[PDB]
């Protein structure tokens, strides 16, 4: 009842953002060559060395141009594997950026590797430096909007177990998936870029 409230509030969210998203694809790409730079000089992201980062979908901003920057500078790159059956995704590692253009794709048109595809699975290597984190919307206060489905509150849980020190979540977002408050139960990240 309370937490019906809740997922409303979520919900309504949700769709305005959904709106105001489906923004040009070249303000797209703008927004991201800048956040880009941002994550490029960042303290915590030339500090990192075991990253976790996502492929972008066009409702987000796009990590391609930082993808290739983690791999020029030796660092151990992970991407999402997700199951559609619950809430449950592994960080598989992933060796090239050009691996990224033959990988699989699921039902979102998101690429990762199937099911006969035995990866390295980043909490069994030592966990994550830095998560960087998608989301339809960020408030300044920290929460996220996630796609509803609870995956990445989930893993980060996981990660808190395997690992001594949480990972540093980093949040890219639009100034359009910025708002004033969202609606929240799990988690926080510790910073959301844009501008
Ligand atoms: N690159 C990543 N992808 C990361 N990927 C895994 C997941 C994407 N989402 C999911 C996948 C299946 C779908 C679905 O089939 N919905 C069904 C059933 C869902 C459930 O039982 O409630 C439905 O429509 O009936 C919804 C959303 N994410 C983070 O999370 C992050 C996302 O924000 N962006
Ligand atoms: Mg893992
Ligand atoms: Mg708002
Ligand atoms: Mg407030
Ligand atoms: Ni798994």
């Amino acid at each position: 009842m309370a937490a019906a409230a809740v997922s409303s509030a979520k919900r309504s969210l949700r769709g305005e953002l959904k709106q105001r998203l489906r923004m040009s694809a070249e303000e797209r790409l703008r927004q991201s060559r800048v956040l880009s730079q941002k994550v490029i000089a960042h303290s915590e992201y030339q500090k990192s060395k075991r990253i976790s980062i996502f492929l972008s979908m066009q409702d987000e901003i796009e990590t391609e141009e930082i993808i290739k920057d983690i791999f020029q500078r030796g660092k151990i790159c992970f991407i999402p594997r997700y199951r559609f059956q619950s809430n449950h995704m592994d960080m598989v590692r992933i060796e090239s950026p050009e691996e990224i253009s033959l990988l699989p794709k699921t039902s979102w048109n998101i690429p990762q590797p199937g099911e006969g595809d035995v990866r390295e699975e980043a909490l069994s290597t030592g966990g994550l430096d830095l998560i960087f984190m998608p989301g339809l919307g960020f408030d300044k206060h920290g929460n996220r909007l996630g796609r509803g489905k609870g995956y990445y509150d989930a893993y980060l849980k996981r990660c808190l177990q395997h690992q001594e020190v949480k990972p540093y979540t980093l949040a890219l977002a639009f100034k359009e998936q910025i708002c004033l408050q969202v609606p929240v139960n799990d988690m926080k990240v510790d910073e959301v870029l844009y501008e």
